[PDB]
């Protein structure tokens, strides 16, 4: 047993708050915001040795990242940003920092009760997205 066991599985989005405003702050344009804001993704998390894989799948976009904690990687986000990402575990929370064009956003993923809560922050704007097991 290990690091991220409680994150592993298949998760479905059940609620969202403030995601449009978060996307505005990130620089997402109108049409992408509308279509992405409609998405109801599933998030599929798996671990094999030191490698964590997170897939996001929706009618908008299917993405997949694989990474080792603490080890930077380049990521193309669903909204087509080219970012440099580092994901760490901080007191049981997965903390994902994305850097691009002098900007930064942080995505935190945590287990709370039977939920996986995703908090996305870009400057003063936070969006909270709640997932439940599929
Ligand atoms: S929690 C969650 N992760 N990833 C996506 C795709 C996405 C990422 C960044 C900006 C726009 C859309 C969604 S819709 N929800």
């Amino acid at each position: 047993s290990h690091m991220c066991d409680a994150f592993v599985g298949t998760w479905k989005l059940v609620s969202s708050e403030n995601f449009d405003d978060y996307m505005k702050e990130v620089g997402v344009g109108f049409a992408t915001r509308k279509v992405a804001g409609m998405a109801k993704p599933n998030m599929i998390i798996s671990v094999n040795g030191d490698v964590i894989t997170i897939k996001s799948e929706s009618t908008f976009k299917n993405t997949e990242i694989s990474f080792i904690l603490g080890q930077e990687f380049d990521e193309v986000t669903a909204d087509d940003r080219k970012v440099k990402s580092t994901i760490t575990l901080d007191g049981g929370v997965l903390v994902h920092v994305q850097k691009w064009d002098g900007k930064s956003t942080t995505i935190k993923r945590k287990r709370e009760d039977d939920k996986l809560v995703v908090e996305c922050v870009m400057k003063g704007v936070t969006s909270t997205r709640v997932y439940e097991r599929a």
